[PDB]
């Protein structure tokens, strides 16, 4: 028994699971590591020999793509019972972990209290504060931009241009990653960002001090983050892949993605940081939006546009 | 109700704690506090004590409250769990395990140059020319224990001399090893010994840093254990038992392993890639017998020489 895996998620998050997986079960597991845009790009000139068995990707978007070509199995409410939010509309694949935009910011030389209500009125604090040239982004960080398509989704072109250009009058700092942008919050090169919250996790966890901020309900700023997995049409191995989607959910996977990797369960049955808002709470303060359908060729265009990217 | 006395901090403990209660029903009072100052407690309390687990930080506490009497037996069915580090006493269980390392800038410092003994240090930093730029932890738990070991391993005389070559390098002492961690990021200091799930930690927030290890049996590769046993006093054995199970159960292993950083002792528990693997990491260690470790011995060594 083999099972052959297309992952848009990393090799240093994937291979620990495969490799207990393997040693638990005799099953062979094979992983193709890329990124969701070329596996998608993959999964369209497969061939009939050997297919991949499984989609594991980095974003809702990039399975809500597969499944609007036809390319996934349903799924069984014995499987899709687990996860206590995020489950498709189209029900053709399961999400394993969620990841959450927050605010990061240096709480020793930014007030808690003061930081503001959304992120559309991030500009305006920078501005009253004196923080013009104090703040960081990431623009061609996978998260930012789905941020960004997310903002379009709610609020239009238009806010989010007004955003985008208020942003860029902050003279903000670019980096080419979210540690290298906690990092120049450590630094003092910067004094805040938008960024994942499990960067900001990974970095207490080291000892630096780091807020995480939350914007109001429903708030642009909050959008969840899912990762997930769904089943090829074409598996040579139904069992075998049904069994390994089983394992993504149980207790102790579950455990390794809050544990090894810093992001939020979707199960209960596993503890979290202190100091961590609870999982339920943090669903609760991200927008009502289908994850699945976020106009990210929008934003990146919109990005692109602006020479924000 | 369930009353555990731990020496291991409320930041690893509260999410186990919670998770626990929330699945059982059981309510779990902790009284947190140091190793020390429990096994004081438990003796003074006597038979009085409502004391039901003993969660200690360290083996060598353990080993104490053996000693001293105040543990019962554990069955079989517990003490089969562990992959290793089962007293032969039989009177707790053995729960994570973190290795002492050398940590240092690999940019700065070339893997296949570092020394195969923690007691050539001070001869290779000062032939990198490293004077005023070595960090360590004297004031630290584990820095202790290492130096127990070290007593253990080669004696007193031979610690006495490592701990004088030591302080004429001149080395920055670090109240933390987050803070010693961060000497060497800043470029302060360019090597320390610290415990290996603090290097685990700074290389996940995205930092590069080297992770040495000795050659086999070293004192520099001390085997830190941590592990809990269940008091003769107890009058909630049930409860007590179910801790220490779950204590040992996969999902509760790849907390150690995942939130906190530390080596898990059972089987089929998921490590970072990077990480030298259990079995790997525990065939580096001194094979000492946990229970005799020397620290009294040491901290009046450190104190004589005027480390601490
Ligand atoms: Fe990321
Ligand atoms: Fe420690």
């Amino acid at each position: 028994p083999t099972l052959t895996i297309y992952s848009g998620r990393g090799q240093s998050l994937v291979e620990p699971l495969v490799k207990q997986f393997e040693a638990e079960t005799g099953i062979r597991v094979q992983v193709r590591y890329s990124t969701d845009a070329q596996i998608l790009a993959a999964l369209q000139e497969e061939g009939s020999r050997s297919p991949a068995d499984l989609f594991w990707a980095n974003t809702a978007g990039a399975l809500g793509q597969a499944s609007a070509k036809g390319l996934l199995r349903p799924l069984g409410e014995t499987l899709l019972e687990k996860p206590i939010a995020f489950v498709p509309a189209s029900r053709t694949w399961v999400p394993v972990t969620v990841r959450l935009r927050v605010l990061a910011y240096n709480p020793d030389r930014i007030k808690a209290e003061e930081l503001p209500e959304s992120l559309l009125d991030l500009p305006r604090f920078a501005r009253e504060k004196g923080l013009v040239g104090r703040v960081g982004w990431t623009p061609t960080y996978s998260s930012f931009q789905d941020m960004v398509a997310g903002m379009i989704a709610l609020y239009g072109e238009e806010k989010t241009r007004e955003w985008l250009l208020a942003m860029k009058a902050l003279a903000p700092k670019a980096y080419p990653s979210n540690p290298a942008m906690l990092d120049a919050i450590r630094a003092g090169e910067v004094d805040l960002g938008s960024t994942n919250h499990y960067y900001v996790v990974r970095f207490r966890r080291a000892g630096y001090r780091l807020g995480m901020h939350h914007f109001r309900d429903g708030d642009a700023g909050n959008l969840a983050l899912v990762t997930g997995a769904g089943l090829l049409k074409t598996s040579k191995n139904l069992a075998a892949a049904t069994r390994f989607l089983t394992y993504l959910l149980s207790p102790q996977a579950q455990q390794y993605f809050v544990g090894n990797i810093g992001e939020y369960p979707l199960v209960k049955g596993v503890a979290l940081d202190p100091n961590l808002l609870p999982l339920e709470e943090a669903l609760a303060k991200s927008p009502k939006l289908d994850l699945e359908k976020l106009p990210l060729d929008r934003a990146l265009r919109l990005l692109r546009e602006t020479g924000v990217l």
